[PDB]
């Protein structure tokens, strides 16, 4: 049946179309868990970080039977819908060091988690602090407003690595909404805050 | 329903086709948001930004009736006629940090806006001083001239970092159209001042 | 049959995006660092940056031919192949891959895949100035399939005479971790490479 | 219309095949800016645009009540493999890879590039200036099949910390060791020095 | 000339090693240096720019003698899957992607590289200069399927000179049983 589900995926499911479910809004979770901290510079406040981003959604469409069958299959990207988030503050393309696979649930729930290595502009002053920096990320979807996607957040160091120069002290995750000058609609997003001093 | 929009776009769209419209140009919209600058050299007159490139136009064939169904969706611009910009001062080429993905309304109007890290030769004198410098940026197509496409320009540190170690004093933007040794038709760009300083 | 009449049948058969499995059982994947140069290393920073052939093996049993009067093996791109996704947990850079993207199949189904692969990565680069030297330890595993779809386990010589540093011992251990997030097992195989400065 | 120009030309280029008599290419370079220069190394990195002209007689078309120029992808064109012998990047192209094409078969194409060479900066502080020599030909095609042709400081930066004192291009003809063709590349001469 | 690319389309498989009998494909391989460009005397590492003549037969492309030869995409055919052992980066090819294909059947493919090895540069400021070895074979076809067997243009602008040898070696190893043909290149050099 493993062949089966891809290939009831594909045929079901657009990667270029929204699974919006009675025209509500897509509801994606979103959560950081960082692994390192290679590169910090405080003259011009940049920070070279990499983490797993971890990203849910449901798309009930693709549900399957799983009594007899497999309870889940991993999935190319490229065959499914996937949330066109984004690093509002990022000054680099993120780069993406995991295979970039899907995991799907028969019940139609995603989750794609790769690692990324990503640079971003952000407040680094404290950072040889023992109240140390903090550095917030704001993720969101880039084209696509509220009534269509919204972002919703789900220890710290856990997998932090310990041969890092920087020691994690709190992240916290927290909702945000704006609407911007050039138009009418808002944008949810996330904004993660990370918490990190110099050892 | 989404879905009926978009198949109908695929199937009708036509990438390689400025939608010209009888002879008449293309009227595109460019608009730059500048988001933050990374990197200044006095020396070399080079600069380093990101920026938000905002980059409307219409597209009549892409039309349908949003009367029982959606005013607009989100497309890859694979599927679409972009129009073929490029900044003339460039000494690399743009990295696209977001999500290539454009807006279509159902009358036809095009909106899309990548955030852009790209370096560009200019004038850096005065960066170090209040007046600040005064770097100039021209964006016209590079194959389409005056008959077959036209540029029109459409708060400056709305969007600026303030982590930056640089500021804005003004952004301004005006149209221009210009004639080459090599060929008789004219071409029309924006050029677009960047005034700012250091902090 | 001739290496045509494979590579067809193979292309017929073959189905890249979908995991081997036999009957319950999962796909045991085999990994073996075979390390090459090491090319920079950072006392400050704890970052190595090295060259190693990543030879990995498994068990296709669908791709199989009678190679009694056939050839007994043919060489594959990758991209006609299912390969499984195997991910350094500790490299902080992609993998370039050095070497033509080409997989060996054995008439039996056994495939094999040796990229030669250049990388950096987060480990513990202090003490490689002393004579215990330093331990750096690179970890191998599945990143979407847990341990009932995939297992691995463990299968010097060819270390460049030119590499400013000299290997002590290679060892390897497997682990099987559940993680804080998700229900699954995923089994990855420890390296620890010794090294030292010349 | 010009919907109806390009799905002909889609259907009658063969990308694959050189449309022949020599196809006649003209090149010449445009300096933009120069970037680097390394006296010790000899290295150069400069900004340039490329024309190149060739005819495709194939692709022609009626220019009366139709549009004389369209732009084409020149992934659906052939286009001469030309390359700088004395080249040690990749061009980065900096501008959209569209040709022009004319009703006449006549075609343009003008990507701006940034590249670095190997070549002589020796006296680049001189106020005599250095002269780096580019050499661009057909990598593949020999003389029969391909003749380069060549047909001022008037895009040059402002900005740049070099001014050029003069560009003069030649034709040349070389017969390589390896094989008895022969292959005709253009040789583009930069007087530059540091203002 | 449109035909004999149909043709080629036609008949061409990229993915299959076109032995002929039993034997193995004959590969000729051999490298014009053209500039060093760095060197690294500290960590044994060099960046060079050389031709790669590569030359093969491939009999299911033959046309009768039209024209003798043309320009194929390599895409569009099988190329031998030659790998430098001891190099550190991969191949940045300098020149369009394109093999000359005569019309029985001899292909050759000639591209300009840019890649950095490890070798040995210690010595290379000496009179005696450094000697770097580049070793060059078929990554996965063993000798039964491909035999692989063996300074004018060199630039006058770079910071180095060249005092070029090539030999054909064989190697069996650890992991495997069967043997691995290569070419070995030694190139002697200094500083100017
Ligand atoms: C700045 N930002 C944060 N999240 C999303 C955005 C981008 C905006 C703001 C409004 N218009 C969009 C848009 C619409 C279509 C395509 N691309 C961007
Ligand atoms: C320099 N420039 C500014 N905007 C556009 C250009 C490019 C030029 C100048 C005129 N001829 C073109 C051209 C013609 C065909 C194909 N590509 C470019
Ligand atoms: C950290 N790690 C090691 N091996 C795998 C992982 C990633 C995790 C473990 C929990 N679930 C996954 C997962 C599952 C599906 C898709 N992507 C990631
Ligand atoms: C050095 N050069 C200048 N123009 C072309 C060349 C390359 C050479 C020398 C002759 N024949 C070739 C060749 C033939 C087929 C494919 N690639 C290169
Ligand atoms: C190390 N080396 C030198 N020349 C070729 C190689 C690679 C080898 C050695 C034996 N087995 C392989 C192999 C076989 C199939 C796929 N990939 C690698």
């Amino acid at each position: 049946d493993r062949a089966d589900i891809l290939y009831n995926i594909r045929q079901t499911s657009r990667p270029d179309v929204i699974p919006t479910q009675r025209d509500r809004p897509v509801a994606v979770s979103v959560s950081l868990k960082f692994i390192n901290i290679l590169e910090v510079n405080e003259i011009t406040n940049e920070v070279d970080v990499v983490f797993w981003q971890q990203t849910t959604w449901s798309d009930r469409t693709l549900a399957w039977n799983s009594s007899h069958s497999p309870d889940q299959v991993s999935v190319p990207i490229s065959s499914l819908w996937v949330p066109d988030l984004a690093a509002y503050n990022a000054i680099s393309k993120p780069e993406v060091l995991t295979p970039q696979l899907a995991r799907v649930v028969s019940d139609g729930e995603v989750l794609y988690m790769p690692s990324i290595r990503q640079r971003f502009s952000c407040d680094v002053s404290g950072v040889d602090t023992e109240s140390g920096a903090t550095c917030r990320i704001k993720i969101g979807s880039w084209t696509h407003h509220s009534r269509e996607i919204s972002v919703d957040p789900t220890d710290d160091s856990e997998y932090f690595s310990q041969y890092s120069r920087f020691e994690i002290l709190d992240v916290t995750q927290k909702k945000n909404s704006v609407t911007y000058s050039c138009c009418p609609e808002a944008y949810e997003d996330v904004e993660v805050s990370l918490n990190f001093r110099k050892k």
